[PDB]
């Protein structure tokens, strides 16, 4: 579980998106695996405007923050889950890196900030999904 605050924006894994999300909805896609949702309190994270390929990540099934390298933004094959069927996601990078389901929503993040949040893995491998294409969450 997890989540990106930032301004009266909640980003969360659309798989885990719960009733209120849905009810608050800004704006959501599935190949992503990205929902974005309004807050009555601001936020204190702050988005990423870089190309890092190096940054840190939250592992829950640690405990941790783990230093990774990371792919760039890329359309990769995910294997079926118990929330997707076997697809192609968009916005997607890979690292090395431990990762369990319930993993997701981990914040990836740079000295510039967020970078984005653990939506795929297994293996060691890890699969963040990129948020900082989305220039809206810094404004209205
Ligand atoms: C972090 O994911 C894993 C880690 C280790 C093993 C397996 C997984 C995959 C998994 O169970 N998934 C459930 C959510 C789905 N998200 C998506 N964007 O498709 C991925
Ligand atoms: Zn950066």
């Amino acid at each position: 579980s997890g989540a990106i605050y930032v301004g009266n924006y909640r980003v969360v894994n659309r798989h885990l998106a719960t009733h209120n999300d849905w009810a608050n909805l800004v704006w959501e896609d599935s190949s992503r695996d990205l929902l974005v949702s309004s807050t009555t309190a601001q936020g204190c994270d702050t988005i990423a405007r870089c190309d890092c390929q190096t940054g840190v990540y939250y592992c829950s099934s640690r405990r941790k923050h783990y230093p990774v390298s990371f792919s760039k933004p890329s359309l990769i094959f995910v294997e079926a889950s118990e929330y997707y069927p076997a697809r192609y996601q968009s916005h997607l990078m890979l690292a090395v890196g431990h990762s369990e389901p319930g993993d997701c929503g981990g914040i990836l993040r740079c000295q510039h900030g967020v970078v984005g949040i653990v939506s795929t893995g297994g293996n060691g491998l890890v699969g963040f999904a990129d948020v900082r294409d989305l220039l809206w969450l810094d404004e209205e």
